């Protein structure tokens, strides 16, 4: 199956506690976009948060158009927001294809760079670790998954965790903001495991 390098980012959004320095713009920004499910989701938008949703399809997309600089082609990817005990965060699946996996470290740090120019004024969120690679285990090498690892691990996630979802993958399209396509592909996963 498809091979996916994973990048969690965790998303800043509290002037004081992420992003000290930030002018007014970021607060205007983010209070004001308005977000509205698409007929196909099932989803309850009281749920979303759409302040934190707001910032995080900014850094997922500019994520992604910088990611397709360095691998040259549309790469597929998933990318899920949630709500995490501690911080929003995007579980960002992206194609292995094209990135060797000793050059992935630089180039995620010029992402991360890109990121905190075009998203966040130039000001460095204060959260550890906010752009992080996932490893195998601590100081190995990084870690990659096959496709089997959304309906394993990501589809499961229920409201108010997941927040949003989208991908470029045509399998999973209709699962990205329907619990119950979710609920009918990890239940086929289950079956074929
Ligand atoms: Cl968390
Ligand atoms: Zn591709
Ligand atoms: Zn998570």
């Amino acid at each position: 199956m498809a091979t996916f390098y994973e990048v969690i980012v965790r998303v800043p959004f509290d002037v004081e506690e992420h992003l000290p320095g930030i002018s007014d713009s970021f607060v205007d920004w983010v209070t004001g976009q308005i977000w509205e499910l698409p007929p196909e989701s099932d989803l309850n938008l009281t749920l979303v948060e759409q302040p934190q949703l707001t910032v995080a399809d900014r850094i997922r997309r500019v994520f992604l158009y910088e990611w397709n600089k360095f691998s040259k082609q549309e790469s597929k990817f998933f990318v899920q927001f949630e709500k995490g005990s501690e911080y929003f965060h995007l579980h960002t699946l992206v194609e292995t294809s094209g990135i060797s996996s000793m050059v992935l470290g630089r180039y995620v740090s010029q992402i991360r760079a890109q990121l905190v120019k075009v998203v966040f004024q130039g000001i460095e969120p204060q959260i550890n670790d906010w752009v992080a690679i996932t490893k195998v285990k601590k100081g190995g090498a990084n870690k990659v998954v096959d496709s089997g690892y959304i309906p394993a691990y990501l589809l499961p996630k229920v409201q108010p965790e997941l927040q949003w979802a989208w991908t470029n993958l045509d399998e999973y399209k209709l699962a990205a903001l329907n619990l119950e396509e979710r609920k009918r592909l990890v239940a086929q996963f289950l079956a074929e495991s």
